[PDB]
């Protein structure tokens, strides 16, 4: 028996995914696994549930790597802000040796990665107006994830930004304590965030990847058949997460446009991406180590 964690509903395209991976690993390993899912955070927000999937508490789960900075020094690379310049360079970076550094990081704090879920790119919604420029984001109070980067990259694009639990936002919202909040289209709609915060402005800031992951104890404990097994299964979940996020995307876009809701292009993306300059240099200068992590990620994109 493995206890799974998932943030999002069970029809989300991560949730679909995992679903998958627990039949498969069930199947592949004869029963003697036999993974179930908690979707909608029901075992915790997302610190809480990496903390107890190092521990061995939880057996697997799907973390947003966003918050894995704080945790993993080596994860805060991929929250700089316009590092990746599209989901299908981070699939091929995150594919290939890169990510295998990633996974290295991870298994050092007890999370041992099986593959790697897209999450698009996060975007900024708001309840008052179309950001065009960066001088926009004046006088807005953004929801982000709980990262100090985060904060940072809202401060330098000229607002004001609060940390805060994903499942918090929505109500939030409603009730004028901030102004927005920034996500992926699948989120932005799943989450109802859209029902009140009408402006979404395509800034495309943030392309985070996710793990599907495994508690190392749990891990250590099966055979060396059924890792391998498990593997796979993982593997075949993220080809099947990939396809199915695409799809959730253009299907989340037309629901929120049917309901009025007002998109913008930006001006000019690389305005914004100008103005975080000195979050890189910061970065690189507190962790001199990730410098090379940073330069092999940008020059992988030229
Ligand atoms: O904004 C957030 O908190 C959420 O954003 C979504 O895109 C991630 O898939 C989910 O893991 C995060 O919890």
């Amino acid at each position: 028996s493995w206890r799974g964690w998932n943030i999002h509903p069970p029809s989300y395209p991560n949730g679909k995914a995992l679903e998958s991976f627990a039949k498969e690993v069930a199947e592949k390993t004869e029963g003697r696994v036999e993974p179930k899912v908690y979707h909608n955070a029901v075992l915790g927000d997302q610190p809480d549930a990496i903390e107890q999937t190092r521990s061995g508490a939880l057996d697997f789960a799907n973390f947003n790597m966003g918050p894995m900075g704080p945790i993993v020094p080596a994860a805060n690379v991929l929250s700089l802000p316009f590092i990746f310049k599209s989901p299908d360079d981070m699939y091929r970076i995150m594919d290939g040796e890169i990510g295998e550094r990633f996974a290295d990081a991870l298994a050092e704090k007890n999370l041992i990665v099986l593959s790697w879920f897209g999450s698009g790119a996060r975007s900024l919604y708001n309840t008052d107006h179309p950001v065009e420029t960066p001088d926009d984001v004046e006088g807005l109070k953004v929801r982000v994830m709980n990262n100090d980067l985060y904060v940072q990259m809202i401060d330098e694009m000229g607002g004001n930004a609060t940390p805060m639990a994903y499942g918090e936002v929505y109500q939030s919202l409603k009730t004028g304590v901030i102004d927005g909040a920034e996500n992926n289209y699948p989120s932005y709609e799943s989450s109802g965030h859209y029902e009140v915060a009408n402006y979404y402005s395509l800034t495309e800031h943030l392309i985070l990847p996710e793990c599907l992951c495994v508690a190392k104890a749990s891990w250590e404990e099966l055979s060396e058949k059924d890792r391998q097994a498990i593997r796979e299964a993982a593997e075949d979940a993220a080809k099947e997460q990939r396809a199915l996020w695409e799809e959730g995307v253009q299907a989340s876009k037309q629901k929120i446009l049917d309901a009025g809701v007002k998109i913008n292009e930006v001006d000019d993306k690389s305005a914004f991406q100008a103005k975080m300059q000195p979050i890189y240099d910061q970065f690189v200068q507190e962790h001199p180590e990730l410098e090379s992590l940073v330069t092999d990620i940008q020059d992988a994109q030229s």
